[PDB]
RNA sequence: GGAAGAGUUCUCUUUUCUUUUUAACAAACCACACCCUGAAAUCGGUUUAUCCGGAGCUAGGGUAUGGUGUUUGGAA
């Protein structure tokens, strides 16, 4: 409950990308500080994003719900399997 | 409509009826899936029938599949 609230606060203050290859690009640039993975993501998709996160020294979180739940928590109306939070803004999702 | 012949026709009737072809094959060219840039809702594109889109839309540039069509050759 704390984390999703921090995610919502990030999305109005921190800078974000909600998409598969945009997250790949941000991880490649190394800017993305934390990546959220939907639980229903493919085992292949999870692994290479995890590999990129470990290469870029990026914190990784597994959002327990499916991608529809991540979209509802994210507040938008499109499914997001994987997203990147690059700055926390007013929120403090990076530390906790 | 054009042409050819056969009509009909005191007169009316540019009119009545009939015909007017290009094969297999061989050449050059001629539009659905995917890729690249892209990151989107103020929701856009779109079917006769709303389908798809952060599992990446619209848009731009490409790639392939050529159903076909164009020009001939065959062929006068």
């Amino acid at each position: 409950d704390t984390i999703n609230s921090k995610l919502a606060l990030t999305m109005k203050s921190g800078k974000y990308v909600l998409g598969y290859k945009s997250t790949l690009k941000t991880l490649r640039s190394g800017k993305a500080k934390l990546i959220l993975i939907a639980a229903n993501a493919p085992p292949l998709r999870k692994s290479e994003l995890e590999y990129y996160a470990m290469l870029s020294r990026c914190s990784v979180h597994h959002y327990s719900g499916n991608n529809i739940d991540l979209g509802t928590a994210c507040g938008k109306l499109f499914r997001v399997g994987v997203l990147a939070v690059i700055d926390a803004g007013d929120s403090d999702i990076l530390a906790a």
